[PDB]
């Protein structure tokens, strides 16, 4: 069990039972902060590169371009370093000094777009750079690349099945790209044949999934739950496998993450707090009190030292 | 495989083969950054509490006091939160705002001693607080508590044995408390019966182990390799199992950690760079070129964002 590079070391993350949430230990958390670049995104960083290799879209000498600076940026950085690709991340110039340092530490060519243009600015500049030499550059496109949900169907989902001896009844996951809830749901429902409850979590401030499913007007909004609530339905969210959508507000997500830290001794990020607050609500409805709820904790606390978490 | 609390989730950390160090992949690294509070110290945080419980020195209602603010502080914080102990960490007032936040986030009662007194200040204030109500307070004493090396003999060492199919020939570990190299060495040498080379790593700036073994004057000095080079021989370093001592300088340790990041896609801390630089030196001596070298990487990169690493 010696990994040929850090990308192969993804996953096999542990399940920890919560003591101050749920009812009689019915809430269990999967610690994705424990991964090579310390997030759930390590899985999709690995698999999107591996898949682009297998299909010939990524070869030696081609460069990677992606418009983000979040967990996926960090994940692609570690994989790119491990496997010998130059990586360019586009992002506004107004981004955190510390994220600049972390990504620069990881050997990323940083392209700081117009700050005023912001995120819009970066997506376009990605598209621009790729357009300039399409035989040289590849955008992996985390929101729509099937290799994203697929890695969750092959690793994250089976790990949950295994670790719970098939007892998992509910999976709660915040939605960013939708890959985690999609892949996990496909594994447990379709590969293992259990009719679990798949619960998507989104900020109450930007409840676009809830609005869409209700046939209401879609109204995205700003929030602090980093990693989720992109303000649209990503292609990698398979609405067909979602049984329930829970909304959580920023303050509750923050307070919940602090409780995870101070009361559970679990070093989780902001989205982790959101996912647990939603899980806790379900766990205290009599319909779910004899059911085993598994919650994805996407990242770790130290990535949030500059944020409202502290 | 559901852990009753986060303390039980320690270890089972992966081995990753380096590509830009050693010779023909003879250097393999054990990623301790992957643990509940993201350091090797999670193991000793867990076991020192468990052991003090088993022997009756720690009971419900007793409080924990320890004079550090490093990885052991963070480890004891997570375990204390998980298991329901109040924890007081002593430390100078001049400590990092970010470490204050991280530990305060973890629910630690912080006792900020005289800054001018510094570390000396904190050890005494620990002793003071314990003295004031010895039936209330327990100091676990990481430098001398046998539960420190013991957890490495029962977990870290066997994991290395298992993962390498007994092929490990050399273990390289930086020495802070000495627990890692001691416990690992005892496991592999005494429990599994293999005559490996145990290599302690210390800063060239503070080479007290090298000086002691040479019967030279012991001359501690300041350095930047955080986590190692305490400036004395800790009781938890069993000199009897050490075959070799390698010294590394701060700049080399830093540059090596940056290479781990940029060239290997491994997010390691400063001590990780020191341990790899020493391992690389041995790996390129013909006497070790057909030998499998395993290197402890004690911590992860984001804990060092405020430091010289970046």
């Amino acid at each position: 069990a010696i990994y040929a590079d850090n990308s192969y070391s993804i996953g096999n993350t542990p399940l920890v039972r919560l003591k101050h949430f749920g009812h009689n230990g019915n809430v269990v958390v999967k610690i994705e902060g424990r991964n090579p670049s310390y997030s759930v995104k390590c899985r999709i960083g690995a698999n999107m590169v591996w898949q682009a290799e297998k299909d010939g879209t990524l070869t030696k000498g081609k460069e990677i371009v992606e418009p983000t600076s979040g967990n996926t940026g960090i994940a692609l950085a570690y994989v790119a370093a491990a496997r010998g690709y130059k990586l360019t991340l586009t992002m506004p110039e107004t981004m955190s000094l510390e994220r600049k340092r972390l990504l620069c530490g990881l050997g990323v060519n940083l392209v700081l777009t117009e700050g005023a243009k912001g995120m819009k600015g970066a997506i376009a500049k990605a598209e621009e750079i790729v357009a300039s030499d399409p035989s040289r550059y590849v955008m992996l496109k985390q929101f729509e690349n099937p290799a994203n949900p697929q890695i969750h169907r092959e690793t994250t989902g089976p790990e949950i099945w295994k670790d719970t001896d098939g007892k998992v009844d509910v999976v709660v996951a915040g939605v960013g790209t939708g890959g985690s809830i999609t892949g996990i749901s496909r594994a447990i429902k379709l590969d293992f044949g259990k009719q679990i409850t798949s619960v998507a979590v989104e900020p109450v401030e930007s409840p676009v999934i809830s609005q869409t499913l209700a046939g209401e007007e879609v109204k995205p909004g700003p929030h602090k739950i980093q990693g989720i609530g992109a303000g649209f339905i990503p292609k990698n969210l398979d609405l067909s496998i979602i049984d329930r959508v829970e909304t959580v507000d920023s303050d509750t997500a923050l307070a919940t993450a602090r409780r995870l830290m101070a009361e559970e001794g679990i070093l989780a990020g902001i989205s982790s707090g959101a996912a647990v607050a939603a899980a806790d609500r379900l766990a205290k409805l009599p319909e779910f009190a004899d059911k085993l709820i598994v919650v994805i904790l996407p990242s770790a606390s130290e990535r949030y030292l500059s944020t409202a978490l502290f």
